[PDB]
């Protein structure tokens, strides 16, 4: 932040641009989520699924299957949302279409887990764009091996939510994730890394401006990009299981290779 000059003003314009398209691409923001989770919102208070009884009034193996079929459904519409946003990242549509598909191939699950944290508190998660709330302990209590399917998310979210990012912060963060230069099968790492470096400059200036009394928030955020890789691997391992135990075409395209 040290200087107010043309370079720092471009980085603010890039942050504004990302925020606006974020707001356009993501109906349920962290600000709206935090409002629903605190009772303040105008929107009719969401129904709380906390046991088998409350799940029935909301709508065993059938209870589990149904829940995971919604998570597959919402995850598909979540990929649409994130596709829209990526298109708004200055530069992104000027890379080999192959690289674009790649960057998004490996990106969506990391963003999903990132933005899922926005919908979470200690007690549980907002579902169906804020109309429901499903508790951590209920999800936990589901038949093995689906029973332990969100716990990693809740664990991630607890530590992620303690950073106290807002929508402005997350917009740039989410862009930094999509423009990851280490994804398999990238043709041109240079142009990708080049955009990410500018995004990383915009994030840093954003975190300095937005979190005055917040030590190494930049470093801690970049370390979260490490937690996310690990979480995505552990999901895949869990689905490598369901294959033998018990997805959606576009999720199958992403899980392949
Ligand atoms: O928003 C949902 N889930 C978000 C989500 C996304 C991904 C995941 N994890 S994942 O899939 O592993 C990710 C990598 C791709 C988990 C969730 C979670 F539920 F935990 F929050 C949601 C939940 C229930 C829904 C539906 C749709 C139908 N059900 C039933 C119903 C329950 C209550 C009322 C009702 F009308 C339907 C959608």
């Amino acid at each position: 932040s040290m200087q107010l000059n043309p370079e720092s003003a471009d980085l603010r314009a890039l942050a504004k641009h990302l925020y606006d398209s974020y707001i356009k691409s993501f109906p349920l923001t962290k600000a709206k989520a935090r409002a629903i989770l605190t009772g303040k919102t105008t929107d009719k208070s969401p129904f709380v699924i906390y046991d088998m009884n409350s799940l029935m009034m909301g709508e065993s193996k059938e209870v589990a299957i149904r829940i995971f079929q919604g998570c597959q459904f919402r995850s598909v519409e979540a990929v649409q949302e994130i596709t829209e946003y990526a298109k708004s990242i200055p530069g992104f549509v000027n890379l080999d279409l192959n690289d674009q598909v790649t960057l998004l191939k490996y990106g969506v699950h990391e963003i999903i887990y990132t933005m899922l944290a926005s919908l979470m508190n200690k007690d549980g998660v907002l579902i169906s764009e804020g109309q429901g709330f499903m508790t951590r302990e209920f999800l936990k209590s589901l038949r093995k091996p689906f029973g332990d399917f969100m716990e990693p998310k809740f664990e991630f979210a607890v530590k992620f939510n303690a950073l106290e990012l807002d929508d402005s912060d997350l917009a740039i963060f989410i862009a930094v994730i999509i423009l990851s230069g280490d994804r398999p099968g990238l043709l041109n790492v240079k142009p990708i890394e080049d955009i990410q470096d500018n995004l990383l400059q915009a994030l840093e200036l954003q975190l300095k401006l937005n979190h005055p009394e917040s030590s190494q928030l930049f470093a801690k955020l970049l370390q979260k990009m490490t937690d996310l890789r690990q979480i995505v691997t552990e999901h895949v391992q869990l689905l490598q299981v369901i294959k033998k135990t018990e997805l959606h075409p576009l999720l199958q395209e992403i899980y392949k290779d």
